[PDB]
Parts: structure tokens; C-alpha cells; sequence
């Protein structure tokens, strides 16, 4: 299934800090945020796309349509600028973010009542699952 709409309460995080030191993340900011459980809000409706990632420190939304390019600062999570593509790949929506580093950007998908979600840069891989509320 392509549909990914719900709210989604983390049961899993895997190498989050990994993720968050490729991004250069600071220390002080990556060791409270890796201790965090988090939430992921999607409003889908056909291509269009409101994703809110949450915790207890952070709140951080992006709107987006599927297929179509957008330029992007990416705000309190590196203060970076890319070029952000979402698309379908059979049911994996993928997210690739042109700039300064390699291989940024996330895959997210449905395996059941679950949303599995990888975030990407450089070398590490940060794997996540989330359970629909
Ligand atoms: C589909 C997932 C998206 C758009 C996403 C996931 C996770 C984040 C963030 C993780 C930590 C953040 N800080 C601001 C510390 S944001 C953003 C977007």
C-alpha cells in the first residue's frame, strides 16, 4: 500500500545517533535527541504530502508533493540547504536531498500496522518503526 496517512507513535530507533553525527549534528543536541521517543504525523492526500516529526525537543514539518522538486532549508535539524525529490519506488517513498552530503535523504513504507522508516546520510543508516495510534 501507497497510503502512509495516520499518526505514528515510535516503538523502535536504531543508529539515530549515527544518522545525527553524519549530519554534524552538536554534541549537547545529540545526546538528549537520541534519548527521545518520537512521533511521525502524515497528512496524505494523493501526491500531497504534511509530515511532522516530534518529540519532546523538536517539531519539525514539511510539506511536499510527490514527484515534484522543491528547494529546502532544513531549519533546526543542520540549518542546511538542499534539493528534495519525493518519490514512489513500488510502495517505498523515498526522499533523495541534493547538496553538501551524500546519500541524505529517508525511505519510509508500510509492513503491516507499522511504518518502517530509514533516515540516511553518508555512511549510516538510521532504521526506526512506528505503530499507527
Ligand atoms: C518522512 C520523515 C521526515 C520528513 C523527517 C523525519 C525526521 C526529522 C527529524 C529528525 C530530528 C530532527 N530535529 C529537528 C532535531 S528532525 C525530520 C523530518
Amino acid at each position: 500500500t501507497r497510503d502512509q496517512n495516520g499518526t505514528w507513535e515510535m516503538e523502535s530507533n536504531e543508529n539515530f545517533e549515527g544518522w545525527m553525527k553524519a549530519l554534524d549534528i552538536d554534541f549537547a543536541t545529540r545526546k538528549i535527541a537520541v534519548r527521545l521517543t518520537q512521533t511521525l504525523v502524515i497528512d496524505q492526500d494523493g501526491d500531497n504530502f504534511k509530515v511532522k516529526s516530534t518529540s519532546t525537543f523538536w517539531n519539525y514539518d514539511v510539506d511536499f508533493t510527490v514527484g515534484v522538486e522543491f528547494d529546502e532549508y532544513t531549519k533546526s535539524l543542520d540549518n542546511r540547504h538542499v534539493k528534495a525529490l519525493v518519490t514512489w519506488e513500488g510502495d517505498v517513498l523515498v526522499c533523495v536531498q541534493k547538496g553538501e552530503k551524500e546519500n541524505r535523504g529517508w525511505k519510509k513504507w508500510i509492513e503491516g500496522d507499522k511504518l518502517y522508516e530509514e533516515l540516511t546520510c553518508g555512511d549510516q543508516v538510521c532504521r526506526q518503526v512506528f505503530k499507527k495510534k
